[PDB]
């Protein structure tokens, strides 16, 4: 058991143009290097980890998939990106073991979980029974350039579990469940609203049905795999209403409103043989209804990255340049993907998106630009991923790409294309 390790990475990022020409900015065109040291001990049933973080960069690039004068990140910082301790003999289930700490927390869909929290975590991961429930919040970046938790983050809690069986070899029906709560955390009126206030607060649940026959398994030895989801988002937020008198912004009371939405995720990938595969998928967030109470949203922890394309790299399910929230959105996509034993693989998909109710915005962490009343086309996307994996989990160079093409949802005056391209070089020591 290794007990210090040291992880380099190079990542250089061009993006352009975030917010298709209509406001200043929103491109990149820069390169960076991320070291991460890490600690590992193991004695017995327990254990415990640090993972910490140095970063230098020409511009705030993304050099982590995961992630105000308080919320301006620094081309440069320090951060502790995991620090817990692990207790794994409760059971003799290797794959049961109870985590205590800034952690990460992912499923396989990545539409749920896929960060590094501050959590409480049980895994049970046993043969014909899969079972987790844990509780999350974050109470700071542990950054040095970040002084505040975004405000949306801040005082919010999670309490999320599942439970699945393996009906047949490979092929797994389950439930899913997420709670969020933070409300009664607004300002409560006469008090003076900072830019770090909340603007609203809400309490919400999810939960979902889930059937996979082995989705996320690269090296599935079936010609077919699936998954299929269904997902309901319930509950209600407390809009935070204000005024402003000589220069500054105060509470005057709150609107509220239920939420009530639906999601869903439906994929198919045929295995052609040992290297080549193909697939479809469809996925939809329901959107607006009155007050907005028909908007799905995801949980806030999710990365909607996964092994969808049946390689060992993970794929952004919604693009990696429009970079997709299953939020009033809906998706087809088709994929193909090629791999060559452990040293290469490579992915290209192709989505279209279109709008569930046209006068609510999307779901979208790519693109920032408004779009027309009453157009549902939002637009096309291509992407590539390509990977070569290297004798000394495992370095890597990577390309991560993607070219978006904008529909008439956009309109007038924006670019016709936008790209955000990776490549990334990783190293272990
Ligand atoms: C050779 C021994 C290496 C031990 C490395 C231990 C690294 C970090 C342990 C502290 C994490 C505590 C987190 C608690 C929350
Ligand atoms: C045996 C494990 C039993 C329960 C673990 C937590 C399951 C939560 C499922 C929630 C849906
Ligand atoms: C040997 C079996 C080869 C099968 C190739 C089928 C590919 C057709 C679908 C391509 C898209
Ligand atoms: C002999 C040819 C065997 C398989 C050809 C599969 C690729 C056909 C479709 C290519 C696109
Ligand atoms: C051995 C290779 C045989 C057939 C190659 C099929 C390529 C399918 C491409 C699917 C996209
Ligand atoms: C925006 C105009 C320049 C476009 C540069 C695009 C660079 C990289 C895009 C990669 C997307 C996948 C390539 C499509 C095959
Ligand atoms: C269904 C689309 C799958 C992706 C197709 C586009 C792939 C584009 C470039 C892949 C480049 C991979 C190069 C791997 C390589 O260099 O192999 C060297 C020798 O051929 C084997 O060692
Ligand atoms: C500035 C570097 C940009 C790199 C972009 C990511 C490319 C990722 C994989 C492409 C791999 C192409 C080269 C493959 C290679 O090095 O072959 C070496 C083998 O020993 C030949 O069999
Ligand atoms: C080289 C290992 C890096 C570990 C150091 C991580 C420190 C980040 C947290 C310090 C607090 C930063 N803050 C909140 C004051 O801005
Ligand atoms: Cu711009
Ligand atoms: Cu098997
Ligand atoms: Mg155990």
């Amino acid at each position: 058991p290794k007990n210090f390790g040291l992880d380099v990475k190079i990542t250089g990022e061009s993006e352009n143009d975030r917010d298709l020409g209509t406001a200043p900015g929103g491109t990149l065109n820069d390169i960076g290097i991320d070291l991460r040291p890490w600690a590992f001990g193991q004695w017995g049933d327990w254990s415990a980890y640090f993972m910490g973080q140095a970063v230098a960069a020409t511009d705030t690039i993304e050099t982590d998939t995961l992630q105000n004068d308080g919320r301006e990140p620094d081309k440069s910082y320090l951060a502790a990106r995991e620090f817990w301790v692990d207790y794994a003999g409760l059971t003799a289930y290797p794959g049961e073991h109870l985590r205590f700490g800034r952690q990460r927390l992912r499923e396989d869909s990545g539409q749920w979980q896929d960060t590094n929290i501050e959590a409480l975590n049980w895994s049970f991961e046993t043969t014909l029974l899969n079972a987790h429930a844990g509780v999350a919040q974050r109470f700071s970046e542990y950054r040095t350039d970040l002084d505040e938790l975004a405000p949306e983050d801040k005082d919010r809690t999670h309490v999320f579990g599942d439970i699945s069986t393996q009906w047949a070899p490979h092929h797994r029906i389950g439930v899913r469940i997420h709670h969020a709560d933070d409300s009664g955390h607004l300002r409560r009126p006469g008090e003076e609203v900072d830019n770090l206030d909340k603007t609203y607060t809400g309490q919400l649940t999810w939960l979902g049905i889930e059937a996979t026959g082995d989705a996320y398994n690269y090296r599935s030895s079936m010609p077919l795999n699936y998954w299929a989801s269904a997902t309901w988002l319930t509950g209600d937020r407390d809009n935070l209403t204000t005024t402003t008198v000589d220069d500054r912004r105060i509470a005057t009371g709150k609107q509220s409103g239920d939420v009530n939405a639906f999601g869903v995720d439906l994929g198919l990938r045929w295995n052609i043989d040992e290297q080549w595969k193909a697939g479809v998928g469809y996925a939809r967030g329901s959107g607006g209804g009155k007050d907005g109470e028909e908007q799905f949203q995801q949980t806030g922890l999710e990365s909607n990255r996964s092994n969808f394309t049946g390689t060992r790299s993970r794929v952004h399910r919604f693009g990696e340049a429009f970079r997709g929230e299953l939020s009033n959105l809906q998706a087809a996509t088709l994929f193909g993907s090629w791999q060559l034993r452990e040293d290469y693989d490579a992915s290209l998909v192709y989505h279209k998106f279109w709008r569930v109710d046209d006068d609510s915005d999307i779901g979208t962490s790519g693109i920032n630009a408004a779009l027309q009343p009453g157009e549902k086309d939002i637009g096309q996307e291509l992407d590539l991923v390509v990977t070569k994996y290297f004798k000394q989990p495992s370095a890597l160079i990577r390309f991560r790409g993607g070219l978006f093409k904008p529909g008439d949802a956009y309109g007038p005056g924006t670019d016709s294309t936008m790209h955000r391209a990776f490549v990334d070089f990783i190293w272990r020591f």
